[PDB]
């Protein structure tokens, strides 16, 4: 019994050459695309969408291989669950829906996406918004002592297949609670809607989809670090006027000033702290979304 | 169902003011103390110490709260899984025995509490030898991404209870044996014994000693840090003669070359790299104890 926690939103499940995208695609207006992370799915935006969707065309996608999205089989490089393939194949999915130029706003995995996409295809982007993340690059590089044991997941949940997935599958319940509280600024679950934590956990309780996750972690650590690192030792900028949102208590902050790393990848970045957790939408979704409406309704 | 891995040692519970210390103890000659790192027991010296026996008495013993050894209650700031309280209690274990001065070899946690005894307590020791491993500072100075993935359950195994318990007991057989596999050059458990693989089995089945390990790793990133730091900053050198070996294939090597930053951290050390992987005395016994024998019969 999942809640339906975007009420008057529409459910699209579109094809992709690489597997079905879910979303809810509510409002009208410039199309505007919300990309969650991890252990979340769509749901996470269900107190900030409302809003967005009475100036845009909102479309909350579930992540590939997220959620109800397909899982496309991975591979050794981890390739579907790179945040290049991710981008590519959330291209596709908007092109299905006619949107070639779009707005997009991630979260945690959903924003690696969509800083990706930007380098890869800024020609899609109308503007970008990326929440409480800093490039993946730039969390390994600044991988010491004390970022390793604040973010050891990135290690952790990179390690080869099966040993992080048999860990996790003793508990998972356990485990995805877990990171979902130690991220918040409250330390607990509170933040979140209870209905919007059963949908995390009912899909972490899916072995296959825990395996994705990994495999995304996997691609954090390597293919997607490979791509970062090129674009960052190529002087590429993200040229998409991007708004970098991030929680004081959030994750983002732990490695470095955010807005000083975000103005070495993009070209046209303001930023905002948010006094929230990790979560954002969920922690902070009034502050949330009238950053996103500002930004993405400015002209 | 534990197989006896050293026939003709004997077996001693040495009582200490932290709880008891399991060893096994043969030989006979100048005492030479074998510790043991994560996530083994003291059986993993079981193809080394019957040639040290040879020339040396032998005290194969159990880390404080590993194998057979009691698990003093840990605190906010896993004291007695610090290196530098795991060393207090050994050498308060060796007194036991009227060994006020001895060669000690380790082997991961065991060197470290090794090379930490050797700073906090130069007096005791005659000689030491470290097994793989670069002191702990070296490590997490050196954390990078590549080291990172590498050397994950360093960050893992440190997150605050009961989060590693927790996923740690999600499969723990499939753990230690992944992580004995993994680091090996082998790649799978066949360098090992079986009989000893399951004496690393059933300890990691216990959850309370799974807790100390994660106590001793969450040491590793605090405490044990902080006190390598301050030996770092005030320049302190081991002045005990030691040797250090790694694998080929193994931790130590990665980050760093093992000898250079020994001799940052030691005055007098000779080291060799064993074509291994980390499980020096399991994956090349011969190696590991020809190594051991000169260097503390020398």
């Amino acid at each position: 019994d999942l809640a339906d926690l975007f009420p008057g939103f529409g459910s699209e499940w579109i094809n992709t050459s690489s597997g079905r995208i879910f979303a809810r695609v509510g409002g009208d207006g410039p199309p505007l695309l919300l990309l969650h992370g991890f252990p979340q799915t769509h749901v996470m935006w269900h107190r900030v969408a409302p809003k967005l969707a009475e100036r845009f065309k909102v479309i909350v996608a579930d992540l590939p291989g997220y959620g109800w999205s397909d899982m496309p089989e991975s591979d050794e490089q981890h390739t579907p669950y790179t945040k290049r393939a991710m981008a590519k194949q959330l291209i596709e999915a908007m092109e299905q829906l006619g949107h070639v130029h779009f707005a997009l706003a991630g979260h945690d995995r959903g924003a690696r996406v969509s800083y990706r996409l930007a380098l890869d295809s800024p020609g899609r982007l109308s503007k970008l918004a990326v929440l409480d993340i800093l490039p993946t690059y730039e969390y390994w590089q600044r991988m010491n002592r004390a970022y390793a044991l604040k973010i050891y997941h990135w290690s952790f949940l990179a390690q080869p297949a099966p040993l992080p997935e048999n860990l996790l599958g003793g508990d998972p319940d356990f485990y995805v609670k877990a990171k979902l509280a130690s991220w918040t600024r409250a330390g607990d679950l509170s933040a979140f809607d209870p209905r919007a934590v059963e949908h995390y956990r009912i899909a972490f309780a899916d072995p296959m989809r825990r395996h994705v996750m990994c495999e995304d972690y996997r691609a954090g650590a390597y293919a997607d670090f490979e791509h970062d690192k090129i674009d960052v030792e190529a002087g590429n900028k993200i040229p998409v006027p991007m708004l970098a949102l991030w929680g004081a208590s959030g994750i983002a902050q732990s490695a470095a000033t955010p807005l000083d790393v975000w103005r070495k990848w993009a070209s046209d970045v303001q930023g905002a702290p948010i006094e929230s957790g990790h979560f954002l939408p969920e922690e902070a979704p009034d502050q949330t979304a009238e950053a996103l409406v500002r930004f993405f309704s400015a002209a």
